[PDB]
């Protein structure tokens, strides 16, 4: 690989602390199937290969960078990469915890 920065990731946010559920449902068409969490205000939305919710909650919010609930990847929708960064582990890692623990 991914990018090993992008200027996009000023606008990860906190997460939550109610932490992360890999297997929440799309908040759109509620399919349980490649979810995507918004890293910006943690909505769950599917992946382009289902409905496409979360590319339209891109351009609906601009937020840039979602992680994905199937493989823990972090795409930016503007600059059209992966990225990993530093500032990424806090989140992969609960999400890892979720998923796999
Ligand atoms: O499915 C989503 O809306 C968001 C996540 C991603 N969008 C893309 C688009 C391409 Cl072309 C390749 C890899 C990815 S990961
Ligand atoms: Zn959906
Ligand atoms: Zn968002
Ligand atoms: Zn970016």
């Amino acid at each position: 690989s991914p990018l090993p920065w992008c200027p996009h990731l000023v606008a990860v946010c906190p997460i939550p602390a109610a932490g992360l559920d890999v297997t929440q449902p799309c908040g759109d068409c509620g399919t349980i199937q490649e979810n995507w969490v918004c890293l910006s205000c943690y909505q769950v939305y599917c992946g382009r290969y289902i409905n496409g919710h979360m590319l339209q909650h891109h351009g609906n919010s601009g937020h840039p960078l979602v992680l994905s609930y199937i493989d823990l990847s972090a795409w930016c929708y503007y600059c059209q990469a992966y990225v990993h960064h530093q500032a990424l582990l806090d989140v992969k890692n609960i999400a890892h915890q979720n998923k796999f623990g």
